[PDB]
């Protein structure tokens, strides 16, 4: 059903996507490291969200090491091109590991924007119901990539309108609570919502290869920009949020988190 399994790939497509996936392997488990050590320098109000990036890192490790297994499995080299054989290779699978994903990535940003209590519980519910219902109907709508192009771009619309709601509970959320941040963070958040706009942004265009770039180099494409949205949207991201986490607990007065700061 997925429009992986329509083409026979070069050696060059092959061997391209999965390095894609291994270098992505690589490069979330080494974030990981970076933030298990980090995190013993934020403070305990926020040290879930430096968690939380621990947590997306293997749980997105996890997905792209299953991609790149199940890609390798799927394929084999047989008269001049890598050919389909047994097993199977598909994208879904990203969709439904997003389910937990995307909700850890809201979280950890609602953590740094100082939400507590009632506010917290009821803008997460919101936030991941959404998620929720944008993955969803997501996942459906490719479902039909080859069957169905029409069926695609409307599952697809429905989605965006999930996606766009949720963009809008975050924007609000940050530029609401903007002013509450210590630290000069109060800059650097602003970036962050920017930040998630354009690599977020990536998945839906990701979806859409199948409408305008049905062949496979359309498939490398793809496997491209979730590549590149991977990388920004957990790891630059999860960088950027932990960055914001030290900060603050610093002027907040954390001892460990201003020695930290001290050293560099
Ligand atoms: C780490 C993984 C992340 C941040 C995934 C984010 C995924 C999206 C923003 C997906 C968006 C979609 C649409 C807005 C329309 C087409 C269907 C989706 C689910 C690909
Ligand atoms: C930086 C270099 C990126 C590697 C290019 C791989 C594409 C290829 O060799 O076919
Ligand atoms: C934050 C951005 C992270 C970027 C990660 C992607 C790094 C590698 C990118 C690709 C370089 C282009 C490779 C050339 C493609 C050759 C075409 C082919 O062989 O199929
Ligand atoms: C392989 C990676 C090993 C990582 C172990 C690092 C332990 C961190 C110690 C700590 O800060 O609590
Ligand atoms: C095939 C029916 C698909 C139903 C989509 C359900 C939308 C999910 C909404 C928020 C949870
Ligand atoms: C909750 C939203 C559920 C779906 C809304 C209906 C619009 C998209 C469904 C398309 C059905 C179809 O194309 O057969
Ligand atoms: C051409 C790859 C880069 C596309 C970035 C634009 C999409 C996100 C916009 C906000
Ligand atoms: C080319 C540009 C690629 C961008 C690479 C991003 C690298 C890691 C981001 C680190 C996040 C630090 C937050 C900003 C620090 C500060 O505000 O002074
Ligand atoms: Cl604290
Ligand atoms: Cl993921």
């Amino acid at each position: 059903k997925n429009i992986e399994s329509l083409f026979d790939y070069s050696a060059g497509q092959f061997e391209f996507i999965d390095h894609l996936l291994t270098m992505g392997v690589g490069v979330h488990f080494a974030a990981l490291i970076f933030f298990l050590v980090v995190s013993q320098f934020v403070a305990p109000k926020y040290r879930i969200a430096t968690a939380l990036s621990c947590i997306v890192m293997v749980s997105a490790g996890l997905i792209l090491n299953s991609q790149a297994v199940m890609w390798t499995d799927a394929y084999a080299y047989v008269d001049g091109s890598y050919q389909l054989q047994d097993l199977t290779f598909s994208n879904g699978y990203r969709y439904v590991n997003w389910m937990a994903t995307i909700p850890c990535l809201l979280l950890q940003l609602l953590i740094v924007l100082n939400l507590k209590g009632k506010e917290l519980f009821s803008t997460a519910t919101w936030l991941i119901l959404a998620a929720w219902g944008m993955i969803i109907t997501g996942y459906v709508g490719q479902l039909y990539e080859v069957d169905d192009i029409a069926q695609l771009m409307i599952w697809g619309a429905v989605s965006t309108a999930f996606f766009v709601v949720m963009n809008w509970i975050v924007g609000t959320k940050i530029f609401k609570n903007r002013a509450t941040m210590l630290g000069g963070t109060d800059s650097t958040i602003t970036k962050v919502f920017w930040l998630m706009m354009f690599a977020w942004t990536l998945y839906p265009i990701a979806y859409l290869v199948p409408a305008f770039m049905n062949n496979a180099d359309g498939v490398v494409l793809r496997q491209l920009l979730f590549t590149i949205a991977d990388i920004s949207s957990k790891v630059i991201y999860g960088l950027m949020i932990t960055y914001i986490a030290i900060q603050q607990s610093a002027a907040a007065g954390y001892v460990p988190a201003q020695q930290a700061l001290g050293r560099i």
